[PDB]
C-alpha cells in the first residue's frame, strides 16, 4: 500500500562520502519499519548491509553505516570505493508486510550460499516449484524470503517461511498464488507457483532472514518465463 521512495541515482568519487535516503509515504520512517539496506551487482548479486535501521551485517565493510535522519532512513558510505558502483535498495515494514524503494543507481568516477535454478520456461495455466538450496549455515537457524521482480518494475516482497516452527506469512497480493514450503533434510526452500499467467514472469529471489535481521545473503534468482 505504501509508497517507498530513494533518489533516482547519485555520483560520488572515491575517497567521498554518499548519503542515500529512504522515504515512507505514510509518514516519517521510524525504527518500527526495521529499515534494509540491500545493494545490487549485476548478474543478479543482491547482498545485504545493513538491517534494523543502523546494525551493520557481519562481514560488510565498515565504511557502510545505517542511520535516521529527519523523516528518512539514510545509508551513509565515508570513503566510497570504486567496487561501490552499484544499485542500492531500501525496505520498509508495514505491520505484516515489507514494501521495497525503487533503488538507487550509485555511480563512482574513474560461504553462505543460497543456488536457485536460474531460469524456468513454462507454459501459461502450468504449476511450478521453485527451489533455493542452502548451504555454509545451518538452514532451520533463519527464515527465507521470497522477492519477485518483474521486467521494468521493482522488487516485491512475496512471503516469508520460518522453516522450525513452519510458520509462514504472506503478501496479501500473493496469497492465492504463492506457497512457501521446506525440506530440512536438504537445506531447500521452496515456492510453488499455480496457474501462471503471462503476468507472472519475473525473476524470483530467495534471501535469507531471521527476526529484527532480514535480506543478508540472496539467491541469484529464478527467471521464470511464462508463455505458450
Amino acid at each position: 500500500q505504501a509508497v517507498v521512495t530513494q533518489e533516482s541515482a547519485l555520483t560520488t568519487s572515491p575517497g567521498e562520502t554518499v548519503t542515500l535516503t529512504c522515504r515512507s509515504s505514510t509518514g516519517a520512517v521510524t525504527t518500527s519499519n526495521y529499515v534494509n539496506w540491500v545493494q545490487e551487482k549485476p548478474d543478479h548479486l543482491f547482498t545485504g548491509l545493513v538491517y534494523s535501521t543502523n546494525s551493520r551485517v557481519p562481514g560488510v565493510p565498515a565504511r557502510f553505516s545505517g542511520s535516521l535522519i529527519g523523516d528518512k532512513a539514510a545509508l551513509t558510505i565515508t570513503g566510497a570505493q570504486a567496487e561501490d558502483e552499484a544499485i542500492y535498495f531500501c525496505t520498509l515494514w508495514y505491520s505484516n508486510h515489507w514494501v521495497f524503494g525503487g533503488g538507487t543507481k550509485l555511480t563512482v568516477l574513474g560461504q553462505v550460499q543460497l543456488q536457485q535454478p536460474g531460469a524456468e520456461l513454462v507454459k501459461p495455466g502450468a504449476s511450478v516449484k521453485l527451489s533455493c538450496k542452502t548451504s555454509g549455515y545451518t538452514f532451520p537457524y533463519y527464515w527465507m524470503h521470497w522477492v519477485n521482480q518483474r521486467p521494468g518494475r521493482g522488487l516485491e516482497w512475496i512471503g516469508r517461511i520460518d522453516p522450525n516452527g513452519g510458520g509462514t506469512r504472506y503478501s496479501e497480493k500473493f496469497k492465492s498464488k504463492a506457497t512457501l514450503t521446506v525440506d530440512k533434510p536438504s537445506n531447500t526452500a521452496y515456492m510453488q507457483l499455480s496457474s501462471l499467467t503471462s503476468e507472472d514472469s519475473a525473476v524470483y529471489y530467495c534471501a535469507r532472514g531471521k527476526l529484527g535481521q532480514h535480506f543478508d545473503y540472496w539467491g541469484q534468482g529464478t527467471a521464470l518465463t511464462v508463455s505458450s
